[PDB]
């Protein structure tokens, strides 16, 4: 019943639309925000569409569904990334803007340089799957960064790169020392 914690990064590489159409906003702070659920769909899809190359163990066990007749539960929970303190300075510091609005109907983006701190928490359900489900959750991530977040992504916009991965065991004493994403 141990938890592993997964935090890093996402870079913002080509400008970042998530819903003239504004992007989506933490109401606390009204800066940018990356929802989990966006993240989690993206991931699930593209994961899915992998191993399709009718729902697969290893897509249900990690993500969960909403969908008709399904019981598993999610062993990844994702949180919303949230924009950087780093993030916040630096741009603040060196008069950067955070967003800008472009022609296609008038779209804001969150702009290119722009980092967001994330975090999943792994639910160690099954000890003997943990491996297999990180590579699976690495493999997800390629993908999505090999790909596109929000709209635009067919025009280039959405790339964003995951790095500074962190892995630690923050509940029960699994041992998670030889995990690695990348
Ligand atoms: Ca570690
Ligand atoms: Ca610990
Ligand atoms: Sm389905
Ligand atoms: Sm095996
Ligand atoms: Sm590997
Ligand atoms: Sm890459
Ligand atoms: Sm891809
Ligand atoms: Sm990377």
């Amino acid at each position: 019943y141990s938890k592993i914690k997964i935090s890093g990064t996402i870079e913002v590489v080509t400008g970042l639309h998530i819903g003239d159409s504004p992007v989506v906003r933490d109401l606390q702070t009204k800066l940018p925000i990356i929802p989990g659920s966006s993240i989690k769909g993206k991931m699930r899809n593209l994961l899915a569409k992998h191993f399709g190359l009718q729902d697969d163990e290893r897509v249900l066990r990690l993500f969960g569904s909403s969908e008709k007749g399904n019981i598993q539960r999610a062993r990844l929970q994702i949180s919303d990334a949230f924009f950087s303190e780093k993030t916040k300075e630096h741009f603040a510091q060196n008069d950067i803007a955070y967003t800008e609005t472009k022609f296609e109907r008038q779209i804001e983006r969150v702009t290119r340089g722009s980092e967001f701190d994330f975090v999943f928490i792994y639910n160690v359900d099954e000890e003997s799957q943990v491996e297999d489900d990180f590579e699976n959750i690495e493999k997800a991530i390629h993908l999505l960064e090999n790909d596109y977040l929000g709209g635009g992504g067919t025009r280039g916009n959405g790339r964003i790169q995951f790095k500074d991965t962190n892995i630690e065991t923050v509940v029960g004493e699994y041992d998670s020392t030889n995990l690695k994403i990348k």
